[PDB]
């Protein structure tokens, strides 16, 4: 000790664990008091030379604490996570977490969907197409009956089929399409796994109500709906305590737009064990991820296990 | 990279690095805005078993960020506390270097507290005092001996009256001018500074006890609020502190002042930042005068940067 694993060494071990398992089980963890999930801390640069966030958790059914580290460089993005041992205080791991955020993104909002989704859903809807979306479909694939899959990105139109061939090559089920309008047309669930600072999506324009699930953080009080849209949709989110007060549209709606958090119905831990109330789907459900350092520290103990 | 460090690199990387210049530079660096220090992160253990804390800086100046992870592990027989040092650039946002930072933890408290003391206490002070006898209170002593014609140093512990004849020696051997004490009493008189560097979770020292007005300076921070004076007398101090904007929200002594005794953060009349870039007021000796420190993670960042620097 202390193993520094790099980006090569991670992605191995990243493809032997059970991502959505470890997860599954952390939240319960959580809700149990077995882990603790410290709020984000976001450290400005001087001189708008960018940022840092710092993400904490302690696993103590694992014996294990954390940091992840992840800096914006001005248009330069990383993250490296610090595992440290709750018995000897020594540090066991320090991993490039590249891929491992990516991962417990996509998964995180797959237990989201898997726990809040018509269980008779069939309709897909996936907007942005980079890794996170990518990652987004993987995990979302096999939860549900889908009869149709559609993601559509601008960058799209004017893409190499090649590379579609890659998106299309992640299940038979997908189409491509020319539009967001297009994409989310009738359906059940759709996924924002956009960059977009501002809204990508509104709400009240959809045909049905679906569920719509947003990552999208690395703005400042970034948001992928209308914030006044939250006050006519049923709210979940990863974790109650801590992203409330750093959700960009929650923020801002609860500041210009009357919405309280008192009004989010139940967060992951909550709803996995089976204390937060199911929507109906009389209105809008949404759910918001910004990432959580448990989702951080479970995969990077993860790969230490292997390690060993 | 990013290289490994363990105790043994550290503590000799340390020993070839000049610890006040660097940290008497990194507050003026803080003052003018070229670096920054976020607050401390405390995070509870479940069940009793403990907590850690995080401490950030930010030096600009460097190219470099870090964070310095700390936990105190509640183990029956004992507590176990470690330091461990996380250094991040700023321009590739990679990691540079991991460092055992026990011992600079050691080195930075001593060379902070040094600083107040050169900046704080009278020009032509000549009597010291010191309470504790660990590593941190030694460290005190070889950054402030120099610093003043000391006539007199006296330490007490309440161990040092049945100890080791060598172990008396081994201090002893730190200062020809220094002398060992029977109490805490006597040790202060006629002090014109005074160094507590103690465990202590409560009061080592009524400062309206002394013979005449001194510098008192405060480490003690292992412990739910811990602190070595009275929180009630900070309203009859001229109160410093190492950075303003963090140390009073989690200092002991200024907590419990500002809920029960009536005592308000605005008092404070300066932090290093301040006084090492002449924007401080330094004070008459009216009223004694107190300096808190508590660690600030740049200090941290700043001598696991050092490291890396040789490392390279
Ligand atoms: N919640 C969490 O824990 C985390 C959240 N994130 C957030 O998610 C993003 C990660 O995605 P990633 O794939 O890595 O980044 P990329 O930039 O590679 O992908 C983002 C995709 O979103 C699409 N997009 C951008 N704006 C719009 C819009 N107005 N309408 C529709 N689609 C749009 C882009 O399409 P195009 O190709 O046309 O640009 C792009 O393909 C980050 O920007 C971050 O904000 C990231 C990490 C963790
Ligand atoms: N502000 C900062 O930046 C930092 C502060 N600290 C604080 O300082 C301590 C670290 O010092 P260190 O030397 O390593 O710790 P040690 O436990 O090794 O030494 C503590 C010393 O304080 C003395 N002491 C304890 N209680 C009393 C009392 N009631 N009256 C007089 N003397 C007393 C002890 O004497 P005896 O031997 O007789 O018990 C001992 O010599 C930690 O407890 C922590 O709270 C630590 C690191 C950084
Ligand atoms: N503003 C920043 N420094 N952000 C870094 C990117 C954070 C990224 N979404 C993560 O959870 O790892
Ligand atoms: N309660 C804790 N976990 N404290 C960690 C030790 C703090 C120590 N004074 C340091 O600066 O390293």
């Amino acid at each position: 000790t202390p193993h520094v694993i790099q980006q090569a060494q991670a992605r191995e071990l990243l493809a032997q664990i059970d991502v959505p398992q470890i997860l599954h089980k952390l939240f319960r963890d959580l809700a149990a008091g077995l882990a603790v999930q410290p709020a984000q801390q976001l450290v400005a640069f001087p001189k708008g030379a960018g940022d840092f966030i710092n993400y904490l958790g302690v696993l103590a059914e694992d014996g294990v604490y954390g940091v992840k580290t992840s800096p914006y460089i001005v248009p330069l993005v990383t993250a490296w996570t610090l595992l440290m041992s709750m018995h000897n205080g020594q540090p066991l791991l320090l991993c490039d977490a590249h891929e491992l955020t990516t991962a417990r993104t996509a998964a995180t909002t797959a237990l989201a969907v898997d726990a809040l989704a018509p269980l008779a859903a069939r309709r897909l809807a996936i907007i942005g197409s980079g890794k996170v979306a990518q990652a987004h479909l993987r995990y979302v694939q096999n939860l549900r009956d889908w009869q149709h899959i559609s993601l559509f990105s601008p960058s799209l139109a004017s893409a190499s089929p090649a590379t579609l061939a890659q998106l299309t090559g992640l299940d038979p089920r997908l189409s491509i399409a020319d539009s967001c309008a297009a994409a989310v047309a009738d359906a059940d669930v759709i996924m924002l796994c956009t960059s977009s600072a501002g809204p990508v999506l509104d709400p009240a324009h959809l045909s049905k109500p679906a569920l719509i699930t947003s990552i999208s953080t690395n703005a400042p009080r970034a948001h992928e709906v209308p914030p006044h849209s939250l006050n006519a949709m049923q709210v979940f989110c990863d974790y109650r305590q801590t992203t409330p007060d750093a959700a960009g549209e929650m923020l801002i709606a609860s500041e210009q737009h009357g919405w309280d958090k008192r009004a989010v119905m139940g967060d992951l831990p909550e709803l996995l064990s089976d204390m937060a109330q199911r929507p109906d789907y009389q209105r809008p459900v949404f759910f918001r991820s910004i990432g959580l350092g448990l989702e951080d520290i479970a995969l990077a103990n993860a790969l230490y296990q292997l390690q060993r």
